[PDB]
C-alpha cells in the first residue's frame, strides 16, 4: 500500500537472493558444462602426462542440433492458430503470415533461436527478452518516423536473475534482467547523474517484472522497475513477462532444467579417462619398466627415452625389469559401446539413421527422442509466439505481407484466438514432409487410377479439389500458392476450363 | 451427530495419521527413487576414489517415455464413448471431440500427463487435481462474464497426504490435498486475519474429503473441507474427488504403486558397482603395489581383469530391455507383422493399456464438470458448430481399447494392412462385380476413409461422402446412368 | 458367400459387421447387386 | 446376441479387464486366483 520506496528496498533484496542462489548453484553448474564442453583437461591432469580429453559432447549436441534446424527450419507451416472454423483465412494463416514473417526474415533468422536451443542444452536454461523499439530517418516519400517494432534477444540468463520458486515461465513473482545500458543509454533517458559503476562508464542495469501492493487495493498488477543503481527507474502497470525459460528436456517440478551435458558429462568423463588410461599404459610399455638402484645407474639410465641406450650400471647387472601388463583390445569394443550409449541415451540412432520403404524413413530414425525435445520446445515457443503476437495487436504498424500475394490490413487489431496448434510438427500426428509428401503422393495416385476407372473425373474429389490435392504435393515442394496456382476454383479460367470445355466438346 | 468442530479436530488427526505414515513411508522410498535416478552417488563412495554411479534408470526413461508418447499423443481418438447405435454421432464422437479439444490443445496438451507418467514412475504414484475457475474482462463485443472453467495440474503428491486404506480412487475415506494459497488467495477469499503460518506469508493450506455424519442421519455424502491453519474452512457437499492415483505397475492390492525405480534398482546398483569395482581394479594395478619399509622388496603383482567382466554389462542391457522394455535393441514375406508385433509384445503398452483405464475416470471426472456446467461454446471439431456441453449424456462408459495391446490396430499397421487387403480384395471386385455392386462409391467413401483418418486428415481434406447430394445426384445418379 | 469369405478377413482385420457391411443377401441392392446389374448387361 | 450381452457387460462395464488381471495375479504370487460376484441396484430417479 502506497509503496513507491519499499518496493525498491524489496526488489534489491530480492535482487540479492537471486544474485546469491541462482548464480551460486546454476553458474557452477553452466561452468562445469562449459569445462566438459570445451575439452580442456577437468584439473585431474597432472603435468609432465597428456591431459588429453577426447571430446564427446561436442559432436552429441552437433548430431542433436541439425534436426533441429530441419524440423524448425522449414517453411511457415511450423505454428497454426487453430481458431473456429469460418475465421480461418481471415486471420488465422494471415495473422500466423504476419507474426511469422516478422519472426522469421524480419526477427534476426533463428540465429536468436539458435542460441535458445544451445542456452537450454548448453548454458542449461533456454530464456530470451522481447521488447521494443522505434524507427527514424523521415524525410529531412521517406516518411519514416515513430514506427514502432517488437524484437528479442539473448538475455544471457546469467543476466536473467530470478527465484528458483517459479518453475514455470508465469510464476516468477521476481524477474530480474541485468544489462549495461551504458553512458548513450543514460543520456538518452535523461538522467543527470551517475552511479559509482569519460563515456566509458561500464554502467550496469536491471529490469525488474514483479507484482505487490502500492495502491492500498487489492492484487495489483505486475511492474517493471528500471531498478539500475538505486537510481532514476522506469516502474509502470505490467501485463505481459517476455521469457520462455527453456529447460532441454521438460523435466519435472523445478525451474532449472538438466542440461545434455548433466547426462553427458559421465559418457565424456568415462571415455577421457579410459581412452588416456590406454595410452599412457601404452607409452609406459614403450618406455620400458627397469628397476633401477642407488649407487648403480647414477644417471638413471638417463630417464630410459635419451639416444644413447646405455645402461651404464657401474658393475652389476642383477636388474629386476618388471614388465609393464598389456592391455588387450576389448576395451576398444568398450569404446564402440559408450558410442552407442552415447547414442542410446537421446539420439537413439547409432548409426546416422538407425517393400514399404521402411516407412516414414525408418519411423523418423528410430522413433528419436530428439523429436520429443523439439515438441516440447515448439510448446514454450508457442508462449512467446503469443507474447509477440501481444506485442503486435497492441501496435506494431500498418505494413501488409508479402504472403504469397498482394495486400495485408494492419495487424494492430486482429483476433489472438489465444490459442496456437503446432501439433503436426513433431511425432505425433506430425507427418513429415519427406514423407508426408511421398505417402500422400503414392496414396493419390493409386486413388485417382482407381476412381478414373471407376468413378470418373469430377464426379468423385473434383478439379476443385482435385486442385487442393495437387496442392498438398506443391506446399510439399517448398513452393505454396504461387508456382502451382491451379485453383481454376469459379473464375475466368474455370469458366473456359470447368464450365464449357467438357460438356459442349 | 451435528458435528462442526469435532469435525475439525477429527480432520486434523486423520491429517497427523496420514502425514506420518504416507511421509514417513512413502516419500523415504521416492527419495531413494529419486537419488537412484539422479544418479547420485549412494553414499557407499569413500573419498579419496571414484564414486562412480551409472544411470540406468535415467535411460529406460527415455526407452518407455517415447513410445508412451506415440500412443497417447496421437490424434484425439484414444478414448470414444460407445454409446448405443442410434446416439453416437449425437454426442459420443461429438462430446468426445469436445473432452478432448478442450483437453487437447486446451488443457497443456500432453505435459501433464508426462509428468503424470513420471510421477507414477520415479515418484511411485501419478495423481493430479481436478478443479475449476472463471474468466474475466467482459465489456468495460468483449462479454467474457462468468465463463467457467475445468482445469487439471499435477499435485505433487508429496501433498496429497491420504490413508493407506484406499487401494483404489473411490475408496479413500480421507482425501488430503496440500498447498500454499497465500496472501492473494487469503485476500480472494476474504479471511482477514492469519494464522502462525507481507504478501509473501508462505502460508500453507490443505483440503479434505471425507464423509462423516454430521447431521443426525444417515450416511451424508463427502464433504469437501477447506482446513487451512485451523480457520475459515470452505466445505461443502462434496461429490466427486479430482485424482486417479496411479502405481506404474497396476500392481496387486496396495494403494501406492511399485515403482519402475523398485525393480531396476538393482540392476542400476549392480551396473555402477560392477564397473567402478573394474576401473578400480585398474587403477590399483596401475599404480603398484609394491612393499614399502619403515632393498630386498616384495613387489606382488595386482591380479588383472579378464575382458569377459563386460560381457555381462551387455547382458545387463539385454535384461533390462527383459525386463520391461524386453527388446534389449531398439527394436527386437510378412515383413514382420505390426512391426514385429509392436516391438515383441511390449510390457510398455501394457501399463499403457492400465494408464489408458486410470484416465478413463479422469475423463469422466471432467465429464461430469463440464456436463453441470462448462460454456456454452462450440467446438472446431472438423466443421463448425456445437451446441453448449452443459447438458449433455455422460453415457457412464468411455472406450478406449483401440489404444494398447489388444485389437488395437496400430496406425502405421492398421493403415498398411488396411490400405494393401482393401485395395487387393477391392479391385478384385471391380474387376469381378464391380464399383456400387458391391460395397459401393457410397461405402467405397468409408473405404477411402480408413486411409484418409489413418493418413492424419479425418473429415475435410478428402470429403468423399457424396451420400446423397448435389454431388451426389450428379455423381451417382446421371454421371454413370445416362452416359 | 464371398460376402462372408471376405468377412472372414474383415473380422480378422477387427471390423466385423459395419466396415465391410458387404451383406447383400437377398435384398434391394442384391436385386440390383446380383440379377439386375449382370444379367442385363 | 447374449455373449455380446455377457461380455458388453463384462468388458467396458464390468471395469474392463484389470479383474482377471488380478485374478493372474491372485493366483500367481497370491496362489488362489478367485473373485465374488453380487448385485446392487440403481438410483436417481425423475426427481
Amino acid at each position: 500500500p502506497m509503496d513507491d520506496e519499499q518496493v525498491l528496498r524489496h526488489l534489491d533484496q530480492l535482487v540479492n537472493d537471486a544474485l546469491d542462489f541462482n548464480s551460486s548453484e546454476l553458474s557452477k553448474q553452466r561452468s562445469e558444462a562449459l569445462k566438459y564442453y570445451f575439452g580442456e583437461p577437468f584439473g585431474n591432469e597432472r603435468p609432465g602426462k597428456s591431459g588429453i580429453v577426447s571430446r564427446d559432447v561436442q559432436e552429441t549436441v552437433d548430431w542433436i542440433m541439425p534436426s533441429l534446424m530441419k524440423v524448425f527450419t522449414s517453411g511457415g507451416q511450423v505454428v497454426k492458430y487453430e481458431p473456429d472454423t469460418a475465421e480461418d483465412v481471415e486471420q488465422a494463416e494471415q495473422e500466423t503470415e504476419y507474426v511469422n514473417y516478422l519472426f522469421m526474415r524480419k526477427n534476426e533468422g533463428f540465429k536468436v533461436m539458435f542460441d535458445w536451443f544451445q542456452d537450454t542444452l548448453m548454458m542449461k536454461t533456454g530464456v530470451v527478452k522481447v521488447y521494443v523499439e522505434e524507427v527514424l530517418k523521415p524525410t529531412f516519400i521517406r516518411k519514416d518516423k515513430k514506427k514502432r517494432e517488437i524484437k528479442v534477444l539473448c538475455v544471457k540468463p546469467e543476466n536473467f536473475l530470478v527465484d528458483r520458486l517459479a518453475t514455470c515461465i508465469d510464476d516468477a513473482r521476481f524477474l530480474c534482467h541485468r544489462e549495461k545500458y551504458t553512458v548513450s543509454d543514460l543520456r538518452l533517458l535523461g538522467v543527470p547523474e551517475d552511479v559509482i559503476e569519460e563515456a566509458n562508464r561500464e554502467v550496469w542495469a536491471s529490469e525488474c517484472y514483479t507484482l505487490l501492493d502500492v495502491d492500498g487495493d487489492g492484487i495489483s498488477e505486475l511492474r517493471r522497475i528500471l531498478y539500475v543503481g538505486d537510481y532514476i527507474i522506469s516502474n509502470e502497470p505490467w501485463d505481459c513477462r517476455p521469457f520462455a525459460d527453456l529447460n532441454a528436456y521438460r523435466i519435472a517440478h523445478k525451474f532449472h532444467g538438466m542440461s545434455v551435458y548433466d547426462k553427458i558429462r559421465d559418457i565424456q568423463e568415462i571415455r577421457s579417462v579410459l581412452m588416456r588410461n590406454i595410452m599412457d599404459n601404452i607409452y609406459r610399455t614403450n618406455q620400458g619398466r627397469s628397476v633401477v638402484l642407488d649407487g648403480q645407474v647414477n644417471l638413471e639410465d638417463l630417464l630410459t627415452n635419451e639416444a644413447a641406450g646405455i645402461v651404464r650400471v657401474k658393475s652389476m647387472n642383477s636388474i629386476t625389469p618388471l614388465e609393464t601388463p598389456q592391455l588387450s583390445g576389448e576395451v576398444y569394443g568398450m569404446l564402440d559401446r559408450l558410442e552407442a550409449d552415447r547414442g542410446k541415451r537421446t539420439g537413439i540412432t547409432d548409426r546416422t539413421r538407425g517393400a514399404a520403404m521402411s516407412v516414414n524413413q525408418l519411423m523418423t530414425a528410430a522413433e528419436q527422442q530428439i523429436d520429443l525435445i523439439a515438441r516440447m520446445f515448439a510448446e514454450t515457443g508457442v508462449k512467446r509466439l503469443f507474447q509477440l503476437l501481444h506485442d503486435h495487436a497492441i501496435k506494431y504498424q500498418n505494413q501488409e505481407e508479402v504472403f504469397q500475394l498482394r495486400g495485408k490490413w494492419v495487424a494492430v487489431n486482429p483476433a489472438n484466438w489465444r490459442e496456437r496448434s503446432d501439433l503436426t510438427v513433431t511425432v505425433g500426428i506430425g507427418n513429415m514432409n519427406k514423407d508426408q509428401q511421398m505417402l500422400h503422393l503414392m496414396r493419390i495416385w493409386e486413388m485417382a487410377q482407381a476412381v478414373v476407372g471407376g468413378g470418373g473425373l469430377g464426379v468423385l474429389v473434383s478439379e476443385q479439389n482435385l486442385y487442393n490435392i495437387l496442392k498438398e504435393v506443391t506446399e510439399n515442394a517448398g513452393y505454396k500458392d504461387p508456382d502451382r496456382f491451379w485453383t481454376n476454383p469459379n473464375s475466368p479460367e474455370a469458366l473456359q476450363a470447368k464450365a464449357i470445355r467438357e460438356q459442349k466438346e
